[PDB]
């Protein structure tokens, strides 16, 4: 079972100069408790991006070029990334684009954080097409002090 896991701010927008525009800790302790405890694929940009291996988690990153890091493992193609995970209930796509743009077809599940926002960005989501997808799941909270923007999370299924 292959997921991804994203935070799409108003017409898809994912990141802005290999960052995401927004700053919610809500949404990235989100992201943490679900990808917590399970392989997770990442492009080069965003393994940049983050720019360090995330703990609980075994990290492993695309790129057609060699590893500049020892505590991730490091992958040059989709299935030899896939193969990496192991034999594990759930596989966790955190990103970027370019990665997402390859991995929705073997997708069976997305988590989607909808953010009330309007940001420039280079990078967006994928087109995902709402009839091949069922909303199992919604959860709305407002803007408060530290999450500056409303925000709703999404499961959906296909
Ligand atoms: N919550 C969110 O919305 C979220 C989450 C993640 C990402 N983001 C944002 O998304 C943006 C990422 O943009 P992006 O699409 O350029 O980033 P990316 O998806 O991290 O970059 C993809 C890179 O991974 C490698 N790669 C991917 N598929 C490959 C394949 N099949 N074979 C070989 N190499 C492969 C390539 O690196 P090489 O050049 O080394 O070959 C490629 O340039 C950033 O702005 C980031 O902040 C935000
Ligand atoms: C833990 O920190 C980061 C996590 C992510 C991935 C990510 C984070 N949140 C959501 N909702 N989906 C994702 N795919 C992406 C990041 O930068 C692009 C991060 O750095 C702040
Ligand atoms: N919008 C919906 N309720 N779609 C139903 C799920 C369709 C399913 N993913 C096919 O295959």
């Amino acid at each position: 079972m292959i997921s991804l896991i994203a935070a799409l701010a108003v017409d898809r927008v994912i990141g802005m100069e290999n960052a995401m525009p927004w700053n919610l800790p809500a949404d990235l302790a989100w992201f943490k408790r679900n990808t917590l405890n399970k392989p997770v694929i990442m492009g080069r940009h965003t393994w940049e991006s983050i720019g360090r291996p995330l703990p609980g988690r075994k990290n492993i990153i695309l790129s057609s070029q060699p590893g500049t890091d020892d505590r991730v493992t490091w992958v040059k193609s989709v299935d030899e990334a896939i193969a990496a995970c192991g034999d594990v209930p759930e596989i966790m796509v955190i990103g970027g684009g370019r990665v997402y743009e390859q991995f929705l077809p073997k997708a069976q599940k997305l988590y989607l954080t909808h953010i009330d926002a309007e940001v420039e960005g280079d990078t967006h989501f994928p087109d995902y097409e709402p009839d091949d997808w069922e909303s199992v799941f919604s959860e709305f909270h407002d803007a408060d002090a530290q999450n500056s923007h409303s925000y709703c999370f999404e499961i959906l299924e296909r």
